[PDB]
Protein backbone atom coordinates (compact mmCIF):
# COMPACT_ATOMS: atom_id res chain seq x y z
CA UNK A 1 0.00 0.00 0.00
CA UNK A 2 1.74 2.96 -0.88
CA UNK A 3 -0.69 5.57 0.05
CA UNK A 4 0.78 9.34 1.15
CA UNK A 5 -1.30 12.62 2.79
CA UNK A 6 -1.58 15.77 0.31
CA UNK A 7 -4.18 17.84 -0.03
CA UNK A 8 -7.13 18.33 -2.64
CA UNK A 9 -7.91 22.04 -3.57
CA UNK A 10 -11.33 22.66 -4.68
CA UNK A 11 -12.48 25.85 -6.83
CA UNK A 12 -16.02 26.53 -7.97
CA UNK A 13 -16.37 29.37 -10.64
CA UNK A 14 -17.80 30.24 -14.15
CA UNK A 15 -16.64 27.73 -16.44
CA UNK A 16 -15.63 30.42 -18.57
CA UNK A 17 -12.58 31.12 -16.05
CA UNK A 18 -11.66 27.02 -17.07
CA UNK A 19 -8.61 27.77 -18.93
CA UNK A 20 -7.30 30.86 -16.19
CA UNK A 21 -7.60 28.90 -13.72
CA UNK A 22 -6.64 25.62 -15.32
CA UNK A 23 -3.39 27.59 -16.21
CA UNK A 24 -3.26 29.34 -12.78
CA UNK A 25 -2.55 25.70 -11.28
CA UNK A 26 -0.24 24.75 -13.67
CA UNK A 27 2.22 27.59 -13.47
CA UNK A 28 1.66 26.89 -9.29
CA UNK A 29 2.86 23.63 -9.34
CA UNK A 30 -0.37 21.61 -9.60
CA UNK A 31 0.87 18.19 -12.02
CA UNK A 32 -3.36 17.61 -12.88
CA UNK A 33 -6.89 18.57 -11.88
CA UNK A 34 -10.45 17.07 -12.44
CA UNK A 35 -13.22 19.32 -13.94
CA UNK A 36 -17.32 18.44 -12.93
CA UNK A 37 -20.03 20.31 -14.48
CA UNK A 38 -21.63 22.50 -11.42
CA UNK A 39 -24.72 25.48 -11.14
CA UNK A 40 -25.53 27.37 -8.41
CA UNK A 41 -28.08 30.24 -7.05
CA UNK A 42 -29.99 30.58 -10.72
CA UNK A 43 -28.58 23.22 -17.62
CA UNK A 44 -25.01 21.82 -16.88
CA UNK A 45 -23.25 23.78 -20.05
CA UNK A 46 -22.56 27.49 -19.80
CA UNK A 47 -22.86 27.50 -15.79
CA UNK A 48 -20.03 26.54 -13.43
CA UNK A 49 -17.12 24.27 -12.96
CA UNK A 50 -15.75 22.33 -9.72
CA UNK A 51 -12.02 22.07 -10.53
CA UNK A 52 -10.24 19.89 -7.94
CA UNK A 53 -6.85 19.27 -8.05
CA UNK A 54 -4.07 17.14 -5.61
CA UNK A 55 -1.08 18.78 -4.94
CA UNK A 56 1.28 19.14 -1.76
CA UNK A 57 0.62 21.63 1.69
CA UNK A 58 3.01 24.32 0.18
CA UNK A 59 1.16 24.15 -3.63
CA UNK A 60 -2.61 24.66 -1.64
CA UNK A 61 -1.50 27.52 -0.15
CA UNK A 62 0.16 29.05 -3.26
CA UNK A 63 -2.81 28.06 -5.01
CA UNK A 64 -5.22 29.40 -2.38
CA UNK A 65 -3.67 32.81 -1.83
CA UNK A 66 -3.19 33.35 -5.55
CA UNK A 67 -6.77 32.75 -6.27
CA UNK A 68 -7.64 35.05 -2.89
CA UNK A 69 -5.71 37.61 -4.25
CA UNK A 70 -6.56 37.19 -8.14
CA UNK A 71 -9.18 36.35 -8.73
CA UNK A 72 -12.02 36.79 -5.58
CA UNK A 73 -12.03 40.18 -5.75
CA UNK A 74 -13.63 40.30 -9.07
CA UNK A 75 -15.01 36.54 -9.86
CA UNK A 76 -17.90 34.82 -7.70
CA UNK A 77 -15.09 32.16 -6.53
CA UNK A 78 -15.77 29.43 -4.14
CA UNK A 79 -11.82 27.83 -2.83
CA UNK A 80 -11.84 25.28 -0.20
CA UNK A 81 -9.08 22.53 0.95
CA UNK A 82 -9.25 19.30 2.15
CA UNK A 83 -7.08 16.59 3.68
CA UNK A 84 -6.69 13.32 1.25
CA UNK A 85 -4.43 10.79 1.55
CA UNK A 86 -3.52 9.04 -2.10
CA UNK A 87 -2.76 5.94 -4.47
CA UNK A 88 0.83 6.75 -5.69
CA UNK A 89 0.65 10.54 -4.65
CA UNK A 90 4.02 10.70 -4.45
CA UNK A 91 3.64 11.78 -8.20
CA UNK A 92 1.68 14.73 -7.50
CA UNK A 93 4.01 16.61 -5.23
CA UNK B 1 -4.02 34.47 3.84
CA UNK B 2 -7.41 33.76 5.08
CA UNK B 3 -8.16 30.57 5.30
CA UNK B 4 -10.72 29.41 8.02
CA UNK B 5 -12.34 26.05 8.84
CA UNK B 6 -15.80 25.42 8.28
CA UNK B 7 -17.51 22.10 7.01
CA UNK B 8 -18.86 20.57 3.49
CA UNK B 9 -22.26 19.16 3.75
CA UNK B 10 -23.28 17.00 1.02
CA UNK B 11 -26.13 15.38 0.20
CA UNK B 12 -27.50 13.11 -2.90
CA UNK B 13 -30.45 12.74 -3.73
CA UNK B 14 -33.08 12.64 -6.57
CA UNK B 15 -33.22 15.55 -9.01
CA UNK B 16 -37.13 17.35 -8.00
CA UNK B 17 -35.73 17.00 -4.39
CA UNK B 18 -33.50 20.28 -5.51
CA UNK B 19 -35.56 22.88 -5.11
CA UNK B 20 -36.56 21.77 -1.19
CA UNK B 21 -33.54 21.35 -0.06
CA UNK B 22 -32.42 24.34 -1.25
CA UNK B 23 -34.54 25.99 0.78
CA UNK B 24 -34.12 23.74 3.59
CA UNK B 25 -30.48 24.67 3.79
CA UNK B 26 -30.92 28.19 3.32
CA UNK B 27 -33.94 28.23 5.78
CA UNK B 28 -30.88 26.60 8.49
CA UNK B 29 -28.39 29.26 7.74
CA UNK B 30 -26.83 28.32 4.82
CA UNK B 31 -25.21 31.02 2.67
CA UNK B 32 -24.73 29.08 -0.67
CA UNK B 33 -24.70 25.81 -2.51
CA UNK B 34 -23.47 24.04 -5.26
CA UNK B 35 -25.20 21.44 -7.53
CA UNK B 36 -23.45 18.58 -9.44
CA UNK B 37 -24.58 15.62 -11.25
CA UNK B 38 -24.54 12.11 -9.53
CA UNK B 39 -25.87 8.69 -10.89
CA UNK B 40 -25.17 4.95 -10.28
CA UNK B 41 -27.23 1.95 -9.28
CA UNK B 42 -29.61 2.12 -11.95
CA UNK B 43 -30.09 6.14 -12.09
CA UNK B 44 -30.21 8.20 -15.39
CA UNK B 45 -27.18 9.89 -17.11
CA UNK B 46 -26.59 13.77 -17.53
CA UNK B 47 -28.00 13.50 -20.91
CA UNK B 48 -30.91 11.31 -20.49
CA UNK B 49 -34.32 13.04 -21.25
CA UNK B 50 -35.71 11.10 -18.61
CA UNK B 51 -35.53 14.00 -15.37
CA UNK B 52 -36.98 12.24 -12.89
CA UNK B 53 -34.52 9.32 -12.96
CA UNK B 54 -31.93 11.66 -12.30
CA UNK B 55 -29.43 12.50 -9.16
CA UNK B 56 -27.99 15.94 -7.97
CA UNK B 57 -25.31 16.28 -5.42
CA UNK B 58 -25.91 19.32 -3.42
CA UNK B 59 -23.00 20.66 -1.17
CA UNK B 60 -22.62 23.60 0.98
CA UNK B 61 -19.62 25.45 3.03
CA UNK B 62 -21.63 25.86 6.90
CA UNK B 63 -20.43 26.09 10.26
CA UNK B 64 -20.17 22.90 12.99
CA UNK B 65 -23.52 23.86 14.26
CA UNK B 66 -25.31 24.79 10.59
CA UNK B 67 -23.90 21.64 9.45
CA UNK B 68 -25.64 19.09 12.31
CA UNK B 69 -28.54 21.52 12.43
CA UNK B 70 -29.04 20.32 8.45
CA UNK B 71 -28.10 16.71 9.33
CA UNK B 72 -30.71 15.97 11.63
CA UNK B 73 -33.45 17.89 9.33
CA UNK B 74 -32.54 15.54 6.58
CA UNK B 75 -32.47 12.70 9.00
CA UNK B 76 -35.62 13.74 10.77
CA UNK B 77 -37.91 14.50 7.14
CA UNK B 78 -36.15 13.29 4.39
CA UNK B 79 -34.61 10.03 5.18
CA UNK B 80 -37.72 8.53 5.88
CA UNK B 81 -39.15 9.25 2.83
CA UNK B 82 -36.52 9.34 0.33
CA UNK B 83 -32.98 7.78 -1.19
CA UNK B 84 -30.52 10.10 0.68
CA UNK B 85 -26.92 10.05 0.94
CA UNK B 86 -25.71 12.76 3.64
CA UNK B 87 -22.69 13.49 5.08
CA UNK B 88 -20.27 16.32 6.17
CA UNK B 89 -16.67 16.92 5.83
CA UNK B 90 -13.77 19.26 7.47
CA UNK B 91 -12.74 21.96 5.35
CA UNK B 92 -10.75 24.97 5.34
CA UNK B 93 -11.92 27.98 2.85
CA UNK B 94 -10.65 30.80 0.93
CA UNK B 95 -12.61 34.09 3.13
CA UNK B 96 -14.78 31.43 4.98
CA UNK B 97 -16.29 34.24 7.38
CA UNK B 98 -19.05 34.97 4.97
CA UNK B 99 -20.39 31.58 5.41
CA UNK B 100 -21.17 31.77 9.13
CA UNK C 1 -28.52 12.68 15.65
CA UNK C 2 -27.56 9.23 14.08
CA UNK C 3 -23.76 10.12 12.48
CA UNK C 4 -20.93 7.71 12.40
CA UNK C 5 -17.03 7.90 10.81
CA UNK C 6 -16.62 5.88 7.57
CA UNK C 7 -14.61 6.71 4.84
CA UNK C 8 -15.31 7.97 1.35
CA UNK C 9 -13.17 6.52 -1.77
CA UNK C 10 -12.90 8.61 -4.18
CA UNK C 11 -11.69 6.58 -8.05
CA UNK C 12 -11.07 8.84 -11.26
CA UNK C 13 -10.84 6.79 -14.42
CA UNK C 14 -11.60 6.31 -18.00
CA UNK C 15 -15.59 6.05 -18.34
CA UNK C 16 -15.19 2.43 -19.98
CA UNK C 17 -13.77 1.07 -16.53
CA UNK C 18 -16.90 2.21 -14.75
CA UNK C 19 -18.23 -1.82 -15.19
CA UNK C 20 -15.36 -3.18 -13.61
CA UNK C 21 -14.56 -0.61 -10.76
CA UNK C 22 -18.57 -0.88 -9.76
CA UNK C 23 -17.87 -4.69 -9.71
CA UNK C 24 -14.64 -4.58 -8.00
CA UNK C 25 -15.98 -2.06 -4.70
CA UNK C 26 -18.82 -4.10 -4.58
CA UNK C 27 -17.01 -7.55 -4.70
CA UNK C 28 -14.35 -5.98 -1.36
CA UNK C 29 -17.62 -4.78 0.08
CA UNK C 30 -18.83 -1.53 -0.20
CA UNK C 31 -22.89 -1.48 -0.36
CA UNK C 32 -23.32 1.68 -2.88
CA UNK C 33 -21.80 3.89 -4.86
CA UNK C 34 -22.02 6.83 -7.18
CA UNK C 35 -20.81 8.04 -10.24
CA UNK C 36 -20.54 11.70 -11.20
CA UNK C 37 -18.99 12.69 -15.18
CA UNK C 38 -15.38 14.28 -15.19
CA UNK C 39 -12.88 15.74 -17.51
CA UNK C 40 -9.92 16.36 -17.42
CA UNK C 41 -6.74 18.27 -19.65
CA UNK C 42 -7.79 17.59 -22.64
CA UNK C 43 -11.32 18.53 -23.13
CA UNK C 44 -17.69 8.71 -23.42
CA UNK C 45 -14.23 9.58 -24.47
CA UNK C 46 -14.19 11.06 -21.16
CA UNK C 47 -13.93 10.09 -17.62
CA UNK C 48 -16.18 8.90 -14.67
CA UNK C 49 -15.40 9.92 -10.95
CA UNK C 50 -17.07 6.56 -8.72
CA UNK C 51 -17.48 7.54 -5.01
CA UNK C 52 -18.10 5.25 -2.13
CA UNK C 53 -18.85 5.39 1.54
CA UNK C 54 -17.15 2.23 3.28
CA UNK C 55 -15.30 1.44 6.47
CA UNK C 56 -11.53 1.98 6.85
CA UNK C 57 -10.99 -1.67 6.40
CA UNK C 58 -13.03 -1.86 3.36
CA UNK C 59 -11.54 1.26 2.23
CA UNK C 60 -7.80 0.08 2.16
CA UNK C 61 -8.82 -3.31 0.79
CA UNK C 62 -10.52 -0.90 -2.52
CA UNK C 63 -7.40 1.01 -3.10
CA UNK C 64 -4.97 -2.08 -2.53
CA UNK C 65 -6.34 -3.43 -5.14
CA UNK C 66 -6.61 -0.45 -7.46
CA UNK C 67 -2.72 -0.09 -6.71
CA UNK C 68 -1.59 -3.71 -7.80
CA UNK C 69 -4.57 -4.67 -11.04
CA UNK C 70 -5.62 -1.30 -12.31
CA UNK C 71 -2.62 1.74 -11.60
CA UNK C 72 0.20 -0.33 -13.75
CA UNK C 73 -2.52 -0.85 -16.47
CA UNK C 74 -4.44 2.71 -16.92
CA UNK C 75 -4.25 6.43 -15.82
CA UNK C 76 -6.38 6.34 -12.48
CA UNK C 77 -6.55 8.33 -9.77
CA UNK C 78 -7.69 7.21 -6.00
CA UNK C 79 -7.88 8.44 -2.68
CA UNK C 80 -9.80 8.42 0.51
CA UNK C 81 -11.51 10.96 2.63
CA UNK C 82 -12.55 10.83 6.37
CA UNK C 83 -16.46 11.47 6.90
CA UNK C 84 -19.10 11.36 9.46
CA UNK C 85 -22.45 10.13 7.80
CA UNK C 86 -26.06 10.28 8.24
CA UNK C 87 -27.52 6.20 9.20
CA UNK C 88 -24.35 5.31 8.18
CA UNK C 89 -24.16 2.14 10.20
CA UNK C 90 -25.84 0.86 6.57
CA UNK C 91 -22.30 1.13 4.71
CA UNK C 92 -20.61 -1.14 6.87
CL1 LIG D 1 -6.21 20.19 5.89
CL1 LIG E 1 -15.61 16.86 10.62
CL1 LIG F 1 -8.62 9.41 6.53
Amino acid sequence: MDLVPLKLVTIVAESLLEKRLVEEVKRLGAKGYTITPARGEGDWEGQNIRLETIVSEEVALRILQRLQEEYFPHYAVIAYVENVWVVRGEKYV
